């Protein structure tokens, strides 16, 4: 215990030391959603407070939220199969029978995974997270739930969690806060909790600090410490697990740090000015824009019964001593300061990958200008993007077949635990993952359309009839309906194709005989 | 009821504290339907006030309403089936013989769940709902009714309701007021109520609270309970149900806070500068486009016989003392005025996924400029709104078949207790959901074309009768079937197809044996 | 560079013999408003801030 709290202060040192940045770049990247504000409490004392009264230009917020949702619908397209089951490299090599039966069972595990996640919260919690990570740093909370929501997904806000890094820049120790939670709020979302010993009413606030670190001389199922406890060190609950409910997400890391650093942050430098800049037009608009005079006095004129009527006569001292009145005078150069701000503000589209060309006041570009510029901001984001696919949801699927094997134990029962163990965690050995996004296309259409230029060139040197005779058939089936992603039920097994296959040539030897031809 | 009062206190503390900016952000949104005017009661005190006299500019308003409405179309198209009803996790593996009269059965119950939601409301407290989450925070209330209207749904205003949130941001209280109400509308409202008790005649007006919440210790279907009672603490209902009447929508949230944050939230700001951009232009348009003139005196000229004809002679004192009459001075930058406003409208507009082309008097460009440009805010909007679908619809038709059953108890008859629960709770054990909005087109298409294009490569190189005959026909049916949504009945059953294989088989062993081939 | 300049060339500013020309503390900028302005003090009338420099030729290396 002594030693978690040495671990939460120096973990609590790293966090403050990033506030004063995190701040200002939230602010000017998501004003109203900044976790950072009011040194972290944000919306728990005061709600309703208004935070982007001073945010005067909407470049960065509009192509901020606009990168985040389109990095959600390129990584885990909503409604559609992104990721798939592949048996693990135990069941030999693809194309034996052996492997065609797992390969079977896998593709129906596939279809279920995606009907628990299609009904949960797993694409709002992610577009949450999404948005964090493009300024520092991502985190998803996967927590156990009951056989109504199996699994609960949370975007844990960045200033409500702090981390411990192993030398390789990992995430090895988490402590996440939790600010005045109810008792009778406690046993819900840590059932095994032991709120007895704290002798308070069901409606009482406490603190919560929810710890886990990794220990390093432990087994695998042990290897997670997961400790839950108040902020009087009162401990309520404590496990060791095979994993942790949160996974961290980083685009970019400057080494020797833990927190990422994303384009939103790199951005922010240019949003201060361009804010600047236009404070100052609207404080210049005021007194330049508007019709004022300069006088000795404003009782130049009556303003109480002033006239403004078509053809209205206004008496006016239209001399007071030494000086007449005038049009008050115009100063400045209003276009020097939109040409800064046009500039600066297309700098942070090209950062963000948002609007390939210009805004709605932009010069005109033909088919050339407009769908070459469109494509190079769409080649140059699908770039960046698919290298993230294994850091951020290879672990998500991970914890969350952990999760379904807690609360619907059934799923994985009448299995040997040594294997069991090996399938939850989707490592390779038993069990596999292979994603499929609108970016990373199939990797097997490239296999298939090479043995169709084959054959195309084979039966024009030879003819059909030969170059198809010069074909392993059961290979060719059982390897095209791999490399199409189909599934196993949906063609015969090998056993069954090479019975086929055999009729086949009884058939052609017995039709060849009447003939006069012997085969 | 203690406990009540103080839960009660807190709520209403929180939405004084909401009550600033929510009134501001609709005042510039929506300023004709502002519930938050008068100090929340709107027109209970006097109907038919002007609200919109001061909203010189529509520009946020237009873009909320048409973006809500926008919302609405795309994630509940009126007159589609936009949700299936489909057989739960409990009924084993999609295609089996016993799955598939589940699935024939779950058809029919969307059919006619489709039919109840069409002839009610729904659609209208929907929409309604909608604009609301595009400020702040959206309810529907839905509520049982008679044999007539089984299904009562209400968007409720947010500054009559009031919320307590859980530790993760959920709602698990709810208190609704009820701004004098007469006698004879409570019972028509909540037919069990004991209005006998208080001794008033059918006309007089009483204040109703509203109150649910969620009891932590109690069962699953004891879980909400359910308080109906007037103003000065006289019980006039109490009930514990699996579930409470209505459902809240957030799109964004800000930590710690409840109630959440919408686009048009973000908006306000650059409304209200405009507005005032707006007003300044109309001050100065009375002196400054209209014809005036300063003088001395009004008399330079007798208003009284002046006789603006064509050819006329005005008489006119041209000097008065040391003064000519002149013009009134032209003073002010008009441009610099009408730059700032239309910057501004645009980033409204962006914010809000609205007008991709700009207003009408806009520099139009080439096709392809125009093109491009529509793709890429109706892209930005597809993001954003698949992931509200779970979050605001799955509580709504699960609590809708919840009022169903209570009002047509017949149509959940002769089913045991056990699994009616598990039905009404559509939590994918029993019965399970899915969408069909035009954002997610079918995730179904995409196997179809994977079995598709496997054939076509198949058929290349062995030919037609050989990729045909290596195929399992019952199963490439029954899965073309599901993928495609079809109907089950338009299909025959799998033992009927498997019979129809089989005497498929011996009429191909007759009619190759008459030509001696023996198969 | 540029940024420095826009400051104090692209605001509009003003050159007088002090800053009392007029009160910043009641000044009104609202349309038809009358600023009191002392519009010359003792030799040097009040002006706008001198404008200096090549603005397009910083905006052609660039």
């Amino acid at each position: 215990v002594n030693r978690l709290c040495r671990m939460r202060n120096d973990a609590k040192s790293d966090l403050d030391m990033w506030r004063s940045i995190l701040q200002t770049a939230y602010h000017y990247a998501m004003p109203d959603y900044n976790p950072f504000e009011n040194y972290g409490l944000a919306g728990f004392l005061t709600p309703g407070q208004q935070y982007n009264a001073d945010i005067y230009d909407l470049t960065l917020p509009i192509a901020h939220k606009r990168l985040a949702d389109k990095m959600l619908m390129n990584m885990v397209p909503q409604g559609q199969q992104w990721v798939k089951f592949t048996p693990g490299d135990e069941f030999g090599e693809p194309g034996t029978p052996l492997y065609q039966r797992a390969l079977d069972a896998t593709q129906r595990m596939t279809d279920h995974f995606f009907k628990i996640i299609d009904r949960s919260n797993f694409y709002l919690a992610v577009g949450e997270s999404l948005q964090d990570v493009l300024i520092s740093t991502g985190i998803i909370a996967i927590n156990e739930g009951n056989r109504k929501r199996p699994v609960r997904y949370e975007a844990v806000p960045p200033a409500q969690v702090m981390f411990q890094g192993d030398a390789e820049g990992q995430v090895d120790a988490i402590f996440r806060d939790w600010y005045q939670v109810r008792i009778e709020n406690i046993k819900s979302m840590w059932p095994k909790a032991e709120v007895a010993k704290l002798n308070k009413k069901p409606e009482d606030k406490v603190d919560i600090w929810e710890c886990a670190w990794i220990d390093y001389e432990a087994p695998e199922k042990e290897r997670y410490q997961y400790v839950v406890m108040t902020s009087s060190k009162d401990v309520l609950l404590e496990q060791s697990n095979s994993s942790w409910p949160w996974v961290v997400y980083r685009m970019r890391r400057l080494t020797g740090e833990i927190r990422g650093r994303g384009p939103s942050l790199s951005a922010y430098p240019t949003a201060a000015t361009i804010n600047q800049a236009l404070e100052d037009e609207l404080v210049a608009a005021a007194f330049q824009a508007n019709p004022m005079y300069m006088a000795a006095s404003d009782s130049a004129f009556n303003q109480q019964t002033f006239t403004p009527r078509p053809g209205s006569i206004v008496p006016v001292q239209m001399v007071q001593g030494e000086w007449p009145i005038k049009p008050f005078e115009q100063s400045g150069n209003i276009q020097f300061n939109a040409l800064l701000v046009n500039d600066f503000r297309q700098q942070i589209n090209e950062l963000l990958y948002a609007f390939p060309l210009g805004a709605v006041n932009s010069p005109t570009r033909t088919a050339t200008e407009a769908e070459i510029r469109y494509t190079e901001n769409l080649e140059s984001f699908s770039a960046m993007v698919p290298r993230l696919q294994n850091e951020f949801f290879i672990p998500v699927i991970q914890r969350t077949l952990w999760v379904i094997n807690k609360v619907l134990p059934e799923t994985f029962a009448n299995i040997p635990d040594d294997i069991r163990n090996k399938m939850i965690s989707v490592d390779g050995q038993i069990l596999g993952l292979s994603f499929d996004t609108p970016l990373m296309t199939a990797k097997g259409q490239v296999k298939t359309a090479a043995l169709l230029g084959f054959y195309q060139a084979a039966a024009s040197l030879l003819g059909p009839e030969a170059a198809t005779a010069s074909l392993d058939p059961v290979e060719v089936l059982t390897n095209l309906a791999d490399n199409q992603g189909i599934d196993v039920r949906n063609i015969k097994t090998r056993e069954e194709l090479e019975q086929l296959l055999q009729a086949a040539g009884q058939i052609a030897q017995q039709e060849a005989a009447q003939q006069g031809v012997i085969i």
